């Protein structure tokens, strides 16, 4: 069967469709038009759009198709390496990373991140209790303070600081800055990009310098903390019987901030508009919160028998996957949907807030804000819903982000109510994730202890 294509620019073919602000946005309206599979072409690359269930199932074969490293996630590479995000499977660092990382991150190895969580949770919760009678709360701004900031306090023991001031961190600021860099070659020899090949080089080296030095740092003090570093600092691969040197401990710190605070910064915020555009769902989870968080400080436990907060941020995660899209390729020859035909290397591309409305699987209403579709999380048909990507080179943080998103919502349900004070229209700024921009509201705080 012939392969949908959207429209072509001549020699360009579909790559000036990307050339926009909202490239991914873009895309789901292709797959409006064009269905569950669509081919999209550029000068010498060609890879194909996935956005249905039925296609998506066949594609998360770990057999048949393994993670490809998109162009971007090329870039990426040039200051995260060869850390879990930006390696391919078969690297001799991936399978050890993987082995390594896999038990710092269970849902069990979140008790021992628990307490800098709620540290961090606390700074947030007291900075809006501490807001003037006037005032409102930029959204995705502290939200992105928290996670950022919860990721170098549980990752490396570091403390960002970022509740203590506005201008970020100079990690941070470059960081950032560098994934920006990153991004803008995506539409680019010519000595115009000089200026741009120079920043860049500055801006790995403020985070190489500054991670160096803290695992510099702990090598000679010796000491032992809670932290994802002290466990990559003394963990051997089961298989090489190998440790992951330092290097390659660099890019994972590095890829633990690129890959987990933006993405858990995005959620938490469309979770929260999520809740104000729908007062009976905000409703029904602050009175979870209320019964469940009894003690001053959340526990460990309690944060898991958040059920209905965790429905709101799966159901927040299906409509806008704040990491919206993986990249496979295929190993063999391959057959797909029993009708595209494909060959060793053709590219895919899971379209993932595509996938999430599929009509077929969720129903009519997929636009809706429905936290109850999660009741039963087992009735979701295999590879339905992928906001974690897909098998091996699933999110190794998944586990890490839905707790530190719970913990804070229901904190935050806890706490305050909110007020939607501006009527705020939805705007969906993409930068590699998505994040809703301008979001604000003013919250009013319900007078409950804290500590
Ligand atoms: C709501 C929050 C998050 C979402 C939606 C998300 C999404 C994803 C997705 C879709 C992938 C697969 C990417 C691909 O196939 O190319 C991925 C991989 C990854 N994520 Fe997350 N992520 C989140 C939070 C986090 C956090 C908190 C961390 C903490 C370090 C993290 C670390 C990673 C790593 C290391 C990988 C690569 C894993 C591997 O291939 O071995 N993520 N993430």
């Amino acid at each position: 069967k012939k392969m949908p294509q959207p429209k072509t620019f001549g020699e360009l073919k579909n790559l000036p469709l990307l050339n926009t602000d909202k490239p991914v946005q873009a895309l789901m309206k292709i797959a409006d038009e064009l269905g569950e599979i669509f081919k999209f072409e550029a000068p010498g690359r060609v890879t194909r759009y996935l956005s249905s269930q039925r296609l998506i199932k066949e594609a998360c074969d770990e057999s048949r198709f393994d993670k490809n490293l998109s162009q971007a996630y090329k870039f990426v590479r040039d200051f995260a390496g060869d850390g879990l995000g930006t390696s391919w499977t078969h690297e001799k660092n991936w399978k050890k990373a993987h082995n390594i990382l896999l038990p710092s991150f269970s849902q069990q190895a979140m008790k021992g991140y628990h307490a800098m969580m709620v540290d961090i949770a606390v700074q947030l919760v007291q900075k809006w209790e501490r807001l003037n009678a006037d005032e409102h709360i930029e959204v995705p701004e502290d939200m992105t303070r928290l996670t950022l900031d919860t990721i170098g306090l549980c990752g490396f023991n570091y403390r960002f600081n970022s509740f203590y001031r506005d201008q970020p961190h100079p990690f941070i600021t470059s960081m950032v800055r560098a994934l920006d860099e990153a991004m803008n070659k995506l539409q680019r020899d010519d000595p115009a990009y000089d200026e741009n090949k120079r920043q860049f080089q500055e801006d790995i080296k403020v985070m190489n310098d500054l991670v160096d030095k803290i695992i510099a740092d702990r090598k000679a003090s010796g000491e032992q903390s809670d932290d994802l570093l002290t466990h990559m600092l003394n963990g051997k691969d089961p298989e090489t019987g190998e440790p992951l040197d330092d290097e390659n401990i660099r890019y994972q710190i590095i890829t633990f901030l690129i890959a987990g605070h933006e993405t858990t910064s995005g959620l938490l915020s469309f979770a929260l508009y999520f809740l104000v555009k729908n007062p009976h769902v905000l409703q029904k989870a602050a009175e979870e919160a209320a019964r469940v968080l009894v003690d001053p400080v959340p526990s460990y436990k309690q944060v898991k028998q958040l059920k209905y907060v965790g429905m709101v941020l799966n159901e927040a995660l299906r409509l806008w996957p704040t990491a919206p899209a993986f990249s496979l390729y295929a190993k063999e020859d391959t057959v797909l949907g029993g009708e595209y035909p494909l060959e060793k290397g053709d590219e895919l591309m899971v379209l993932i807030p595509q996938l999430h409305r599929d009509k077929t699987i969720w129903g009519d209403d997929v636009e809706e804000f429905r936290p109850e579709r999660f009741e039963n999380p087992s009735a979701i048909p295999q590879h339905a819903f992928k906001p974690f990507g897909n098998g091996q080179r699933a999110c190794i943080g998944q586990q890490f982000a839905l707790h530190e998103a719970t913990l804070v919502l229901g904190m935050m349900l806890k706490h305050f109510d909110f007020e939607d004070h501006t009527n705020y229209e939805l705007d969906i700024k993409e930068t590699l994730k998505l994040k809703p921009e301008g979001f604000v509201v003013k919250a009013k705080s319900k007078k409950i202890p804290l500590g």
